[PDB]
């Protein structure tokens, strides 16, 4: 195939970019971390190749993420710094976000301790609130694509099942794509707005708490029939206020979810320690909020 040069020039804004660690892959893209050539700054770079765009179809959905990602300014968005081509790529410059990703965390600690969900599910809220002010919507909000800076901030990226919402009451008929926490109403086919992201939410909400995903089996059709009939079991360890959220946020109705608005007003946010920050200590070993040290 065609190999990725190590220096990626963009004519337009007069830049160089070095090419420099990958990171890893995600369908037609690749990710590495890249940095400017004179200024030194570091950026994660998505890299596509263009014989995986022959098709204009899957030309209009690469136009369709910068489109919408390039739109975003936000604390809780992955910042979206240029994009530019040459003749066998496509290349996006981004915020390096350079603790991973939510995923990196859970697969090391498991569950989290109750502030910890509470930190990192106000964030994600938070960012998610944004979105949907501007009428966007996700899709695919999943641990892998929920970005964490060096001060354990949330980046929301991964703009690339999103999908801007153009009226009012308008359903989307179709989602191009297969998302992790994929939702009832785009399983059945039956029709989909912003309620997606919140039962995406509800999922990454009991993943965090429970320390696995809420429908899984072996079989990813079988994981689709269970969420087609809500056979999901929250464990009788989890906090009743906490449980509670989960229960809003996972019904099979979207129209009976909660708007991500409301979200932080609930009891599990309004009654429980929020963390101002976490130390890096944080992915490795349980926090235990201690209010004087010794
Ligand atoms: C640039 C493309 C999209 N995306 C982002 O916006 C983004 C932002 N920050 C990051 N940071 C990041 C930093 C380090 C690492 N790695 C460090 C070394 N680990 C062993 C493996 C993972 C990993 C990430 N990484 C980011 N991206 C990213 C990077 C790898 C994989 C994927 C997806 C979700 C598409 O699979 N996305
Ligand atoms: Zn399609």
């Amino acid at each position: 195939a065609k190999e990725i040069p190590e220096v990626l020039v963009d004519p337009r804004s007069r830049r160089r970019y070095v090419r420099g660690r990958f990171l890893g892959k995600g369908g037609f893209a690749k990710c590495f971390e890249i940095s400017d050539a004179d200024t030194k700054e570091v950026f994660a770079g998505k890299i596509v190749p263009k014989s995986l765009l022959l098709k204009p179809h899957q030309r209009e959905k690469m136009s369709m993420e910068i489109s919408i990602h390039r739109s975003l300014a936000h604390q809780h968005v992955v910042g979206f710094h240029g994009f530019f081509e040459d003749n066998d790529f496509v290349f996006v410059v981004l915020e390096l976000c350079r603790r991973r990703s939510l995923l990196e965390l859970h697969k090391r600690r498991k569950a989290l301790t109750e502030p910890e969900a509470r930190y990192y599910l106000r964030q994600i809220v938070l960012g998610c609130q944004y979105l949907h002010r501007n009428r966007v919507i996700h899709r695919d909000l999943k641990l892998g694509n929920l970005f964490l800076n060096e001060d354990l901030e949330v980046k929301i990226g991964d703009f690339g099942l999103a999908t801007k919402v153009e009226y009012d009451g308008e359903r989307k008929k179709v989602l191009c794509g297969t998302p992790n926490y994929i939702a009832p109403e785009v399983l059945s086919k039956k029709g989909h707005s912003f309620e997606v992201d919140v039962w995406s939410i509800g999922c990454i909400m009991y993943t965090l708490l429970v320390g696995k995903p809420p429908f899984e089996t072996s079989c990813l059709k079988e994981t689709y029939l269970r969420i087609k009939k809500n056979e999901y079991s929250i464990p009788k360890h989890i906090n009743p206020v906490a449980a509670s959220l989960i229960q809003k946020m996972l019904q099979t109705d979207p129209t009976a979810r909660p708007t991500i608005n409301e979200l932080l007003n609930d009891e599990f946010f309004t009654s429980g320690y929020i963390p101002a920050r976490l130390p890096i200590t944080c992915l490795t070993i349980p926090p235990r909020f201690s209010i004087a040290p010794s």
